[PDB]
């Protein structure tokens, strides 16, 4: 469990700490969640930002990282960053990022 620690109106980078050999942009589904709610998806290297992180956030290609733009005080909790291929679902990586925020 990484943690983090940010205030309200700052931008910041999650780090999902993926990396290995097997990366794979054709099979490798990546997700990053919070809680109840999916951020963002990438499927066959195509990005999909969820309505409401879309304009807010960023994603970075090359560490698979998410990007948070003028945090607010919501955006506090645990994420996860999931690393899955789909035949029947399996997953291949799983990190979780704790963001802790103050104003």
């Amino acid at each position: 469990m990484e943690q983090l620690s940010k205030s309200v109106k700052d931008k910041v980078l999650l780090p999902c700490r993926y990396n290995s050999p097997h990366e794979d942009e054709s099979e490798d589904r990546i997700y990053w969640q919070k809680h109840d709610k999916v951020v963002l998806s990438v499927i066959a290297g195509k990005l999909k930002v969820w309505p409401e992180y879309k304009n807010r956030t960023l994603y970075d290609n090359t560490t698979y990282s998410l990007i948070i733009l003028g945090l607010v005080l919501s955006d506090r909790g645990t994420y996860s960053c999931v690393v899955q291929k789909k035949e029947t679902y399996e997953v291949k990586h799983l990190a979780l990022v704790k963001l802790s925020i103050k104003a």
